[PDB]
DNA sequence: CTCCCC
């Protein structure tokens, strides 16, 4: 059916979780943009920032799968939550 | 920096 526009979200992760979306080579985030279809990118912190933003353009559909993905993400985080 | 992407 009907995507509709593309259309860019953006949402904040703490920076820590960051490396989880990622993940190692970037494969993570190589798949999720391949399974949701989004462009997603990831920025760095603004100077002396706890997050990063990042940037999620797609169909809303799209939006919606990246999103659910890199909150799914977070299950795999490696790091410490604090 | 799990650090990709540009």
């Amino acid at each position: 059916g009907a995507m509709g526009p593309i259309i860019t979200t953006q949402v904040t992760i703490p920076k820590d979780l960051a490396g989880s979306i990622i993940g190692k080579g970037g494969q993570r985030i190589k798949q999720i943009r391949h399974e949701s279809g989004a462009s997603i990118k990831i920025d760095e912190p603004l100077e002396g920032s706890e997050d990063r933003i990042i940037t999620i353009t797609g169909t809303q559909d799209q939006i919606q799968n990246a999103q659910y993905l890199l909150q799914n993400s977070v299950k795999q985080y490696s790091g410490k939550f604090f």
